[PDB]
């Protein structure tokens, strides 16, 4: 049930809030058009987890969903962080590679069927239905991973060294990251409930963070913003 | 009801997930930019199509309305595939024709109204209501396929012959396939129930499957997409 | 409750059509590319205010919201309209001052923020809570005034007098007008019930006629739009 992870919901609203503020407050008296794309864009990610942190901490984004046999409670807010949230990843990375309109469009609409089909999952009451879902989502999440990483990397062996690396970087931790997300899922209350919803949240507040403020930091405070 | 029409919701899965996964083994080793955008945004159609009609199969996508004077099963996904989908096709068009900016913004907006608007038809409650939203819905189409037509048919003259004929072709089917989407919707059970809704599934799956992988095998198969 | 404001919802759909028709039956024969996405992106807010308008008045867009200690009628159908719509307006002024993309995105983000967060409070069953989501509301508008007239206004002056002058009194009247939408929500059914939803209905009544077909007009009879 949706109580005791609270403090989880609570760092994760203050680490995201603080996380949204100190990027704000470090792009202000940037002019180059390069950086400024970057900065809007990284600032944007942990201002929207932000919100939809507050509404699972307030108990709005928490709803109930009959399953398996019982009463299962879904934080569905995450999605609606997600769903905008990791395709502004996703356009920091290919702004950084200068990627073709073309990766960016497939990229993006399979960041969406990825959101938009674990979300059809975490709410359908055919228990065994939840994890064809999975199955989709996962699938659309490995195909983003490797044009990340064997597409992208390429795409980045073109730019000078500075960005090359920090690409470098950006494309481990995502690949890293990313990949926890469908495990935690598969593992927590709104899979195999294997892992209670009080340490699930854990995982995904130390996951969420890392992948945009640590991201962001990774990325903010290298020169491969700059043009 | 919804449990007869399983059928066609089941050839119409596989048929989305087969025309993507053929799309996707066309464009692999594309590496012209130019074709590299049709064959994105013509991938992600079929896929789309694909993870909507999966969730009507598996009854996620259904839903009650009550109206008129009983319970009627509305197969929403329908409007979620659309909402995205119809949008992808206009760009292709858009990108073959290398229409303006406003006019593909125009497009988009009238399109995003169009089911939108149908959307909000398909679940009214008042049974009169319903065709006002339906009418509404019409006449954004009117204006999208005006503009189709005699617009970009003209942007196509431009061209040369391989663009200006493919155009033609899809202008077409496009104008003639979407045109039978708002006829069925007003004899089927989302309207005047004149057609049962499992007959009315067959329909939506012709013309869905011809309106995208149709459109995407003519489309993809010609030299059009190259620049 | 709602009913008697439904004269307010009446006028409202038949302004926003009429503004609609107006602005379409006036862009038919404009030939310049850059004129072209005004009338595109002017055209389109009074159209979707249209249709969220009617929604309203048909009763759809209406909902009950239980909190405070009584059961409170939302008119949830304004957001839908104002998460398009607000954003598109802020595009115009983008164009016409040619801002960065960057901060155009920074803009579009927050603007999502201000109507995504606003929803979520006049939807929260916490009477508290529903004040906290208006003040994170509140803060993303005030940092889209705050662009608006500061960043924007410095960008305008780098163009010719025409453009300039235009856009300053867009600027005054955005300025003034968004921010009477706080206020609103916060004296309203939505906030504290100061002013009932009658009185209510009127005032976003004619702060939307103001804002969109105003803005509309003021906008697109000027020569500012053409390059
Ligand atoms: C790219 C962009 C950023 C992505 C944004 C996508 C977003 C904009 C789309 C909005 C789309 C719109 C057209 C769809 C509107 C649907 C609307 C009418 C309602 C939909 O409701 C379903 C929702 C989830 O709601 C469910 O959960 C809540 C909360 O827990 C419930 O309150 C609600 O009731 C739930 O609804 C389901 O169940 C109801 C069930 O009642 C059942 O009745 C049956 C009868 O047999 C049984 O009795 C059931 O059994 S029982 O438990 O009691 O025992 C009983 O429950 C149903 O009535 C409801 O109909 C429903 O089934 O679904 C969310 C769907 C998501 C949004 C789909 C996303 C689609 C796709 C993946 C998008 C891909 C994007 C692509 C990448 C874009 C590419 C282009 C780019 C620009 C590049
Ligand atoms: C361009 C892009 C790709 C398009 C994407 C648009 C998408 C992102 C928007 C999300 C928008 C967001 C701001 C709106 C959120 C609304 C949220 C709070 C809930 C909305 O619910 C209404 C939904 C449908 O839900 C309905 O169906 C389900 C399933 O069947 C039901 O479970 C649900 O309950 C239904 O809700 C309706 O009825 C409820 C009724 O209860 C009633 O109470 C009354 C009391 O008098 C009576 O008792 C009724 O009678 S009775 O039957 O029992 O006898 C009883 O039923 C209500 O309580 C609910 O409030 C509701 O009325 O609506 C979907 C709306 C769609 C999304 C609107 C789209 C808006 C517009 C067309 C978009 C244009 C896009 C434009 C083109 C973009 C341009 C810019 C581009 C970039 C270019
Ligand atoms: C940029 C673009 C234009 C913006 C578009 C955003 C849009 C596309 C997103 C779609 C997102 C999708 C992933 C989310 C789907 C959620 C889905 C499953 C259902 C969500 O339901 C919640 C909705 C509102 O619904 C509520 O109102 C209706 C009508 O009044 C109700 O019918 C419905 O039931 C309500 O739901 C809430 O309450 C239910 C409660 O039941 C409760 O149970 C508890 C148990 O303890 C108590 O018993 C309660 O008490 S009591 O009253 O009876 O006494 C009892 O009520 C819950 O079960 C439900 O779960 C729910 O809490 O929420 C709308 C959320 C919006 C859309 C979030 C937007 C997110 C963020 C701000 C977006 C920022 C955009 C950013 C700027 C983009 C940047 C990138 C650009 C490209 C630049
Ligand atoms: C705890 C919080 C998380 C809770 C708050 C709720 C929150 C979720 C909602 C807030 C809205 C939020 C979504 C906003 C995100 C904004 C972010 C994306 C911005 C990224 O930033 C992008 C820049 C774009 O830059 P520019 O204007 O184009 O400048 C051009 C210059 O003139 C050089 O030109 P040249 O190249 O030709 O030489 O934003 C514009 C630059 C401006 C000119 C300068 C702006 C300065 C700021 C207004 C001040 C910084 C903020 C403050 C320290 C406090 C923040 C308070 C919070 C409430 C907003
Ligand atoms: C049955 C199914 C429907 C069910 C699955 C669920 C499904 C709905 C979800 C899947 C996600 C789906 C949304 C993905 C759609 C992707 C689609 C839009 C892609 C269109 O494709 C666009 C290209 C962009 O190309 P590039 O990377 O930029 O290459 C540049 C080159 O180097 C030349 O450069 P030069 O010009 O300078 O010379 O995608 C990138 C090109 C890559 C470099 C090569 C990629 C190869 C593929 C990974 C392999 C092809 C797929 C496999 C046969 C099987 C598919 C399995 C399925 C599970 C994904
Ligand atoms: C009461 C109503 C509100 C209720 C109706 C419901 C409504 C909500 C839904 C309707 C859909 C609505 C969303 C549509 C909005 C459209 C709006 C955004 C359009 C803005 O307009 C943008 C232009 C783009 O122009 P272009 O085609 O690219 O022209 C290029 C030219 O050849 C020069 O080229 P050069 O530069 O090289 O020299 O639209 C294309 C220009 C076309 C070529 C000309 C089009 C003419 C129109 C079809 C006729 C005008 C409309 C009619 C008077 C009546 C309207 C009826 C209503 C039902 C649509
Ligand atoms: C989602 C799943 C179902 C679909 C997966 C798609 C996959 C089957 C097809 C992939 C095809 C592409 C490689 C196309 C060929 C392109 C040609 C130019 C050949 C190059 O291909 C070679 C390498 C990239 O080059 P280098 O690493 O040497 O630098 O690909 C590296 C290829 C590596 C070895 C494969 C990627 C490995 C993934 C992570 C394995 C996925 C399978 C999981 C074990 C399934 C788990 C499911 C369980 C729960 C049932
Ligand atoms: C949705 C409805 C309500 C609104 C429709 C809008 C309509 C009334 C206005 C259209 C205006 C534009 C034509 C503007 C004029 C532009 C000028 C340059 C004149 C050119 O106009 C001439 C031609 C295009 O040129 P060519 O075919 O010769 O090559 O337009 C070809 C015009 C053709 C003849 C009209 C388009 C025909 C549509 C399909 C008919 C719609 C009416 C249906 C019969 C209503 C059904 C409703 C029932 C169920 C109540
Ligand atoms: C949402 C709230 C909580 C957060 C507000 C953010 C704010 C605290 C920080 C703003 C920082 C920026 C000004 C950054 C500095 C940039 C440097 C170059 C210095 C320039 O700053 C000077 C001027 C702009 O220049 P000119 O007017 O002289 O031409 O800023 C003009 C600055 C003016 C004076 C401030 C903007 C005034 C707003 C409207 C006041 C908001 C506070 C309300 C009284 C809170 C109401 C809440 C109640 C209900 C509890
Ligand atoms: C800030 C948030 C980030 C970086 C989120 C990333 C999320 C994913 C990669 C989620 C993936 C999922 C699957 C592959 C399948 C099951 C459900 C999801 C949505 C958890
Ligand atoms: C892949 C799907 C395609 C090409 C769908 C096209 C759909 C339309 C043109 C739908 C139009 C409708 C109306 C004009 C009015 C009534 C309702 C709709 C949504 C069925
Ligand atoms: C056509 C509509 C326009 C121009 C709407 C503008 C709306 C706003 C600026 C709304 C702002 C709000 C807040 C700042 C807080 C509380 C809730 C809102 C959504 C009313
Ligand atoms: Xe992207
Ligand atoms: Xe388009
Ligand atoms: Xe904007």
């Amino acid at each position: 049930t949706g109580r005791p992870e609270w403090i989880w919901l609570a760092l994760g609203t203050a680490l995201m809030g603080l996380g949204t503020l100190y990027f704000l407050v470090k792009g202000m008296g940037v002019s180059d058009p390069d950086a400024k794309k970057f900065y809007a864009i990284t600032t944007l990610v942990p201002a929207i987890a932000f919100t939809m942190y507050l509404s699972m901490l307030l108990g709005y984004g928490l709803t109930m969903v009959p399953f398996g046999g019982e009463q299962n409670p879904i934080y569905w807010a995450r999605y609606a962080d997600w769903l905008f949230t990791t395709p502004l990843l996703l356009l920091d990375l290919a702004l950084l590679v200068d990627a073709d309109q073309g990766t960016i469009l497939a990229l993006v609409g399979a960041d969406g069927i990825m959101i938009g089909t674990g979300l059809v999952g975490a709410l359908t009451k055919v228990y065994s239905y939840r994890f064809v879902w999975w199955a989709i989502s996962t699938a659309a999440m490995l195909y983003i991973l490797y044009v990340l990483f064997f597409g992208f990397t390429s795409k980045a062996e073109s730019m000078r060294p500075e960005v090359a690396s920090t690409f470098k970087v950006l494309r481990n931790v995502t690949v890293v990251l990313w990949s926890a997300y469908p495990v935690v899922w598969l593992i927590g209350s709104e899979g195999a409930g294997i892992v209670p919803l009080n340490i699930e949240t854990l995982l995904f507040m130390v996951l969420d963070v890392s992948a945009k403020v640590g991201f962001g930091l990774i990325l903010l405070r290298s020169r491969a913003i700059f043009g």
